[PDB]
């Protein structure tokens, strides 16, 4: 069965952020003006993949998770004015 990778961005309900995330073709995607909380789910038949995401907007509290086949792999949370959050999983 395919590997399922989910990115989550969360922290301040209703905050608006912009996002760059890596898809499972190793291509960087851009999403602008997204409301929190937010997620996207991707899948691949490759057994191993790089995954990473960065988000930033008007939230003063913001975090990210990378979940692979239901398993939490990495988590980061930040507090600060217009804070940025970054998660990377080098072997999803």
């Amino acid at each position: 069965d395919p590997k399922v990778v989910t990115y989550e961005i969360f922290g301040t309900p209703g905050a608006v952020v912009d996002i760059n995330y890596l898809d499972l073709d190793a291509r960087t995607q851009r999403v602008n003006d997204v409301t929190l909380p937010w997620s996207i789910t991707l899948s691949t038949t490759a057994p191993s993949a790089l995954a990473h995401i960065v988000a930033q907007g008007n939230a003063d509290h913001i975090g990210c998770r990378i979940i692979v086949d239901g398993e939490l792999r990495v988590e980061s949370v930040s507090t600060g004015v217009n804070a940025q959050t970054y998660c990377i999983e080098k072997s999803a």
